[PDB]
């Protein structure tokens, strides 16, 4: 298959990976400051949707990290597995978590799309429609959390919003029943 | 909200109070001698209705030093219920007189305009349309008086007409019914 289509496909992915994670780090900021007025003014639940969005944002961060080292430690055996026919269990995990989320991913990068299907292309052994299905059961867990969807408990969005308060300086008060929880 | 325009405003209003009340001496000082001058000449009705001005301007410098009381004591605790999110009965004699007031001043000075904004801006409880009406009840009944606007008693009218014949040595006869009243 088209390999290095592949990885310039990969190099790709990780300047975009930079180039994303930079961006959405600057526009983070001024969403921050944005969320201190919200905060500052009225409507808290509104900044509480934001920082919703923002926390999203942040597991999305996290998640791209993780993956970024992903694709990195897959490139280093490049040849190496190429050689090779089926997936090692070196990589089976990254394989895993990859293949994984690759449909969550699918939409945010193109390259990818060719990455997956080179990766099913690459293997047919615990590869494919549901041998695939079978292998990816190994994708990490820790990005699973990083990749849930899901509201913070809001003890913890109650101490993004409290430490945001003490960052941003602006008067928080959380919900007591859920400052408790 | 814009607490430190809303501070600049404040800081540009006792900037002008002094001004204001500098100038407004100066040109009752020539005035005091002008009236000196009516009363001498003939209509002692005419330097009665310029002195009544004056009174009206005293009842205004009265209420200018004051209220400069209270917006300054208003100033020290800036900061202090900022963190909090109504207002204390320690400024609750100052924020209701000066709500009632600020109305009065709404034409004195531009500055005011948004600081009653930010003030109904920063409250809701005993705040609002009529929630700050409620709470305005407070006012300083003496500033009150020193916002009457009235006739003096004609005996302190013409009290202040003998202490100004006193003090500028013209000729002054009260009216002996008001003389006596």
């Amino acid at each position: 298959f088209k390999a290095e289509r592949l990885r310039v496909n990969l190099e790709l992915v990780i300047n975009r990976l930079k180039l994303l994670e930079e961006k959405k780090t600057e526009l983070a900021q001024k969403a921050r400051k944005e969320i201190a007025d919200y905060l500052a003014a009225g409507k808290d639940e509104r900044a509480r949707i934001r920082v919703e969005h923002i926390i999203r944002e942040d597991y999305l961060v996290e998640a791209m990290e993780i993956l970024e080292l992903y694709c990195d430690l897959l490139l280093a055996r490049f040849g190496l597995i190429q050689s090779m026919k089926e997936l090692d269990s070196g990589l089976a995990e990254s394989v895993s978590t990859l293949i994984w989320a690759a449909p969550r991913l699918q939409s945010e990068v193109a390259e990818l799309k060719i990455v997956a299907d080179q990766l099913c292309a690459k293997y047919s052994k615990e590869y494919g429609k549901l041998c695939r299905t079978n292998q990816i059961g190994t994708v990490n867990d820790r990005l699973m959390h990083k990749l849930s969807v899901e509201a913070p408990p809001k003890i913890l969005v109650e101490r993004y919003l409290i430490e945001i308060a003490k960052n941003y300086n602006v008067p928080y008060e959380p919900d007591s029943v859920v400052m408790a929880e």
